[PDB]
């Protein structure tokens, strides 16, 4: 943490190999203004003045996540050096017109964690091109004046992509560019969860994805965008194989 004047955030890390969340602390500066934004978020660019323990902003208590989700040790994550003093990266908040709720970030990001996952284990079959999905992170800004609700302002934050970002599926069948690796990655998920776990809202700049969604068979978590099988349907529907399908051996549908 710089002595430089900017905010404190406790910063929050999920690390599925673990299934624990790792809270930490950082300062930031954000400009007062969004670079851009989406359907219900905006990004604003902000650099980093350095992260930190959690040990002076202690939790006492019941909120979330329980304190057995939460690793009682914070040495080793990724934000250390991905979001070291100087780096710029993205916040997102959501537009208020907030059905946004405390547990919902932290789903939000949990799911980013989970599709980075399903990023490296379709790496391992060696197409192509790799993928990847940018880290994630929820961070309370302590140092702002709490919500209406009293409970404080929320955010995420992650990496700033650097390039065209272009997204390549919606989450309910659109397929919005001709590039395969994307559908093959949304397919190969479909066919290897064995179809209890679809990636879609494949998005980013190259294949340095971020955003996406999960739908699962039941509908639960993975957040608001979670259309459940309807989702799950309407992207196999949509979906035309192509070579990356084929190098991976997945079956082939025809649209
Ligand atoms: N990590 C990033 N780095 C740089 N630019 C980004 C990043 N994430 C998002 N953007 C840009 O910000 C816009 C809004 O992002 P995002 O909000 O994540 O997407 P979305 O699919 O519209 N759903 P929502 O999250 O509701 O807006 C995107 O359309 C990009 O132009
Ligand atoms: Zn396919």
């Amino acid at each position: 943490i710089s002595s430089e004047t900017g905010e404190m955030g406790i910063l929050w890390e999920f690390d599925p190999i673990i299934n624990k969340w790792i809270r930490l602390s950082m300062k930031l500066k954000v400009e007062r203004k969004p670079f851009a934004e989406g359907a219900l978020r905006e990004a604003y660019h902000t650099v980093s003045l350095g992260v930190g323990t959690d040990e002076n902003y202690p939790l006492g208590t019941k909120l979330f996540p329980p304190i057995e989700m939460i690793s009682p040790i914070s040495k080793n994550n990724e934000a250390m050096t991905q979001l070291k003093n100087g780096t710029k990266f993205v916040l997102k908040l959501y537009k208020k017109e907030q059905q946004a709720s405390r547990e919902l970030y932290f789903e939000d990001v949990k799911m980013q964690m989970v599709c980075r996952d399903w990023g490296n284990k379709f790496n391992q079959k060696k197409p192509p091109k790799k993928i990847e999905f940018l880290m994630s992170w929820v961070v309370e800004l302590i140092d702002r004046s709490p919500s209406s609700n009293g409970q404080p302002i929320l955010c995420s934050i992650e990496p700033l992509l650097v390039g065209e970002f272009k997204k390549n599926n919606s989450n309910y069948g659109a397929v919005l560019t001709n590039r395969s690796t994307p559908q093959a990655f949304s397919h190969f998920t479909y066919e290897l969860s064995n179809k209890q776990m679809i990636v879609v809202d494949i998005q980013g700049v190259d294949d340095l994805y971020t955003d996406p969604q999960i739908h699962t068979p039941d509908g639960k978590g993975f957040g608001l965008g979670n259309l459940g099988k309807a989702g799950i349907n309407k992207f196999i529907t949509t979906h035309k194989c192509n070579a990356v399908c084929a190098l991976l051996d997945l079956d082939v549908k025809l649209g």
